[PDB]
């Protein structure tokens, strides 16, 4: 009948999962679209998504490098003596380190469509046509010129989402993650615009990386930064990001920036000061990557912010169109599209369908520390739950008398349901928390309680066995209102 | 009737959480009696036990030190641009810094005493006279002045274990655990004898802190060390310890030592050969430590290399005497301890008993790499189940292309039984493995399968998120055979 069985819009986590499945599991015939094969400021996202390209995998190095700072300042107490005074990291050698890496992997998936047989990429910006028609052209416009024209028994939307601008005159003077990954200098003077993961994360790279006399500056809209996040975590990782150099201001948003005569940007505010950063991040949020898609034509239902509405399938209002991933704004997150593509898969081309768990996902913030959460705030737990139990637990690693960096405190709090022990989430703070959170993120998914927990014998000494110390819970919420008991 | 309620002998990761919760939580009078307050080279051990004063805390802590080695030479391929030629650490700052912190908790101990009523510290050392009678001496040798003689209702022995010795010509010019906690330099050349946590362990600390030129020799009385790991895991962290420079030497053993007139000492091997080091650390073994305590005399039985015997609650064979901790020899490490003493409290003075689950307790060696696993190997699971799967899975992680170290490797390796996917044992070796492997242990004691594992959504990136990518056997074991594909 037609030419591809799969045309998957978008080469990402969940476009190269699908992608390959359908293909070499299955031996479907599978057109890829994307936008380029190596990773590159012109359009940014190439082969492996924003996660390989201009999201986890380079950001993820970045901190590594970052943390070295802590770390070196840290050896000193151990005895590890070195001139330490005026010393700041080479940015330009940390970005051509990153760039080998990244361009390593696009490499890698170049060589993969090459050796598997029914994958084939096809390079340009795909566009639906009908049920049946993806169209591939040179350009976002759609009166640029048709490279290829794609006939398939399903199409999958799989092109992510993009960083969200803010309407304030001067918008277009500030950069967003994106450009950040390719910044030829490390800024002297940041301010990363935003309270959430990106902010953050970023916000530790750049302080991580300043030259001499440099600083970080962190605004964001409300009053305690992110939101959505345990709020004892979320009050702790302030004072932390404080502690390490990052001057963290809430209740303040820019209004106004226009550019000073030596390249620099004058930032006017919320409450009418005035100051002038090197660069400024916008890390405002992510817009579901579909408004060039022509949805309209091939008549693909669209609901808030341009997200693709999908059932629990991804299927969407047409039965042979699918989306997965950051364009459906559900949970955007890398494994999230992966398991939501290996689902689809199995769905359409497996014959057992099947759908992605959305509920008890364990994730991280990678800030200095980091986070690791899984599940349930207090907030949502107690207006949601009869009876609650919150189980608290805060202490230093004894290495950090010696290492320096005291307020490096390891935070624990776990949340359950008071009625029968189930842990309905645990929040994380400090070294190794994304590490250990993932192997928690099993027994919540194993439905675990608070029982099983304390009664594993620990492993001595680590961060992670003090999460079979937790006995007694701190306090308790009954229906709604913060009991003492 | 008695003086007291209980006496502890030993104040170590047992003796002062069954103390401090018979005291606290049912307002019992406890003595705990112990040789000293404060960690110190004399006697070693003090208030906290071996855990605290000579072994896993400051242990951890001189680890955490050596880690900076590789840490800063790393750094530079992410920008970290200083001056690394010829630079090595100041050992004696560590150490400094390490009897701070050690000194601190020994200090902290001292006050619960005095603000906990019921808890009292009684230094010397404790024997028993009778069933319901410790004698406090000031030496071990029961010849030595009697301090105190303590009468009560029940007796806790937790005095824990002791460096084993070989019995070659010259073995006491070697040094143990013990005494490398508190050598005044750090040695240039080193050998660590044996293959086990200690010796591994230690080899990193040294490789760390050795001055320019300085080397340490690992030799091991077999052909692989760390027998009872996981073979795979075993092999790739020799081959680690090498690449970090570390000279592994199986096979291999002293036989006689000798010491050199510049304070060096000679060592006579196994292969008939001979070289010079600085120093010589045996970690040859730890016998439990109940010698001195005259069991025979209240009649107290002791099985195989003086191990005090007891049933699943830790009972002797008299009903008022027990014992907890390495002094037992079921799995010597401080959090079991810690169980068998919250047990203990549970079962004579909480009403309601109860036995420490011994099997799938997860644990870790703090090599570098470090090491962490929960459970069964394959040799032991196929000589033990009727069909296994085992899962396998290495990759070096991103960071490193960038950071230059491409040695280091991360393993995971998931040990099953075929016939139910119930998950019998995790392996691990790599950085963060011990963190890992602590809520693993939850997932095993909760009889996780491995169908719980690969349906559980990721956290991207993370060296522990292939935990759950790993759905396809590398292979099998049908009864006791190394099959690699199922009839
Ligand atoms: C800075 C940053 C850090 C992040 N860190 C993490 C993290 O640590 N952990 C985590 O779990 N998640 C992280 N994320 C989110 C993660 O990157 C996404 O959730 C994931 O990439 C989504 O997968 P996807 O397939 O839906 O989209 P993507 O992986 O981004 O793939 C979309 C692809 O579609 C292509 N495309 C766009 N338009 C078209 C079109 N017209 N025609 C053809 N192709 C098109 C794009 O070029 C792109 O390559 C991060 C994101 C950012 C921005
Ligand atoms: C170098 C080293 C590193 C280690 N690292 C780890 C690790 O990382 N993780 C882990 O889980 N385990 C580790 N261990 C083992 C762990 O420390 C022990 O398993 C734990 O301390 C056992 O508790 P215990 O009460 O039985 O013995 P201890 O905690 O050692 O207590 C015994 C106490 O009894 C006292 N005593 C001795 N004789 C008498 C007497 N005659 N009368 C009264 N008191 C006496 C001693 O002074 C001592 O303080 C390590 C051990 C060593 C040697
Ligand atoms: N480690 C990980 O797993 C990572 C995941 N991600 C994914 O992508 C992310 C999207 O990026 P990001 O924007 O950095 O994260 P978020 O969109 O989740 O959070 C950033 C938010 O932007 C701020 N903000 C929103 N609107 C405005 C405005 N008009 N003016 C000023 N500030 C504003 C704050 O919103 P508010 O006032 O409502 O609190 C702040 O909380 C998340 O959605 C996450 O799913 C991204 C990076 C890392
Ligand atoms: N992080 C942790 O959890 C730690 C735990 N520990 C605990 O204490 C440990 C006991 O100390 P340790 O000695 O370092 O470990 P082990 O007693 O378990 O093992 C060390 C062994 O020494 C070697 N050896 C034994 N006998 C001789 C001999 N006669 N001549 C030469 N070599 C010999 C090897 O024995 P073989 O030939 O049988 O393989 C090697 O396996 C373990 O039992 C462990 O329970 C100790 C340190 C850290
Ligand atoms: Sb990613
Ligand atoms: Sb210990």
């Amino acid at each position: 009948s037609r030419a591809y069985d799969l045309v998957v819009l978008g080469a990402g986590s969940g476009g190269l999962e699908a992608g390959w499945n359908a293909a070499v599991t299955h031996k479907k015939k599978v057109a890829v679209v994307d936008v380029q094969a190596t990773h590159g400021p012109p359009l940014f996202a190439a082969l492996g998504g924003t996660c390989v390209n201009v999201g986890c995998v380079p950001k993820k190095l970045m901190v590594t490098g970052a943390q070295y700072m802590d770390l070196i300042r840290e050896s000193g107490g151990f005895g590890w003596e070195m001139d330490r005074e005026s010393l700041c990291p080479n940015w330009k050698t940390l970005i051509a380190a990153k760039n080998k890496v990244v361009n390593s992997i696009n490499e890698s998936y170049k060589s993969m469509f090459a050796d598997t047989e029914g994958l084939s990429f096809h390079m340009g910006f795909g566009a639906l046509q009908d049920a049946h028609t993806v169209v591939v052209r040179k350009s976002e416009d759609p009166h640029s010129d048709v490279l290829e024209t794609l006939d398939t028994e399903y199409i999958l939307i799989a092109t992510g989402s993009w960083p969200t601008r803010l309407g304030v005159p001067g918008d277009e003077f500030c950069i967003t993650s994106n450009e950040a990954f390719y910044l030829e200098d490390a800024p002297k003077r940041m301010l990363c615009v935003g309270g959430g993961y990106i902010a953050v994360e970023f916000a530790g790279i750049f302080n991580g990386y300043k030259p001499c006399g440099g600083y970080v500056d962190l605004c964001y809209r409300g009053d305690l930064i992110l939101r959505g996040f345990d709020t004892e975590v979320r009050k702790s990782l302030t004072k932390q990001l404080g502690a390490n150099g990052i001057r963290v201001r809430t209740n303040l948003n820019p209004t106004k920036i226009t550019k000073n005569e030596d390249g620099s940007n004058h930032v006017h505010f919320n409450d009418g000061t005035e100051e002038d950063y090197d660069q400024v991040m916008l890390a405002i949020g992510r817009v579901p990557r579909s408004q060039a898609l022509q949805l309209d034509k091939a008549g693909v239902r669209t609901g808030k912010n341009g997200a693709v509405q999908v059932d629990a399938y991804s299927k969407t209002s047409v039965d042979n169109i699918y989306a997965i991933g950051d364009v459906t704004n559900r949970v955007m997150l890398t494994p999230v599209a992966i398991n939501e593509g290996a689902a689809f898969v199995e769905t359409v081309f497996g014959g057992k369908p099947r759908a992605t768990d959305h509920t008890k996902v364990a994730c991280a913030v990678f800030s200095i520390p980091p986070i690791g959460t899984c599940g349930m705030t207090e907030e949502e737990a107690a207006k949601n739950y009869e009876t609650v139990a919150v189980y608290a637990s805060s202490f230093t690693p004894l290495m950090h008398n010696i290492s320096g960096s005291k307020h490096k405190e390891f935070m624990i709090r776990i949340i359950t349901n008071e009625s029968n022990g189930e842990v309905l989430g645990v929040h994380m703070l400090g070294d190794s928390a994304p590490e250990i959170i993932q192997s928690v993120g099993i027994c919540m998914k194993m439905g675990a309680k608070i029982s099983d927990f304390h009664s594993t014998i620990g492993v001595h000494p680590t961060s992670a066995e003090e999460l079979c110390s937790m006995r007694t819970p701190a306090y308790f919420y009954e229906s709604g209102k913060r009991v003492e008991k």
